[PDB]
């Protein structure tokens, strides 16, 4: 739906991570009414009907539980982590962390793209893969 399923606690999340089967997870840590928070969440609303085959995606509350906070490492909001059949997949992005994407997509195309790429190498068993996006639209922050 345009209006993304909300996780709200530990268990909640433990749960999407297991639950999602052959999709790619999109796991959103922000909060609703933050201004990069809006931007990126009218990207994933917009783009999630036509992603349905190869990718879930979800808000997570990071004011409602910080434990998956903590184990990202998440400093800032928003952080987007890809998993995969329970297991975190990372992005090289060109920045040095790819466990998570920082900030907001510059497009709606920039994720489609990205999510193109997770999904396929994640179903021929990859665990990190090259992000497609041109390094002009990753936030640099
Ligand atoms: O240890 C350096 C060696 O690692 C590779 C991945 O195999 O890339 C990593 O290190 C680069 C240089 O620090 C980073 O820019 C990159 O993000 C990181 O994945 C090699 O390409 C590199 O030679």
């Amino acid at each position: 739906s345009f209006l993304l399923p909300k996780l709200t606690s530990k268990k909640e999340v433990d749960q999407a991570i297991k639950s999602t089967a052959e999709k790619v997870l999109v796991l959103r840590f922000g909060r609703d009414e933050d201004p990069v928070c809006l931007q990126l969440d009218d990207i994933l609303s917009k783009t999630s009907s036509d992603l349905s085959k190869m990718a879930a995606i979800y808000l997570v509350d990071v004011d409602q539980t910080a434990v998956y906070t903590q184990y990202f490492d998440i400093s800032y909001i928003p952080s987007t982590v890809f998993f995969f059949n329970g297991q975190h997949m990372k992005v090289d992005y060109g920045s040095p962390d790819h466990t998570k994407f920082v900030g907001s997509f510059k497009t709606k195309q920039d994720f489609i793209d990205l999510i193109e790429v997770i999904y396929r190498g994640a179903m021929r068993g990859k665990l990190i893969v090259q992000s497609p996006i041109d390094p002009k639209n990753i936030p640099k922050y």
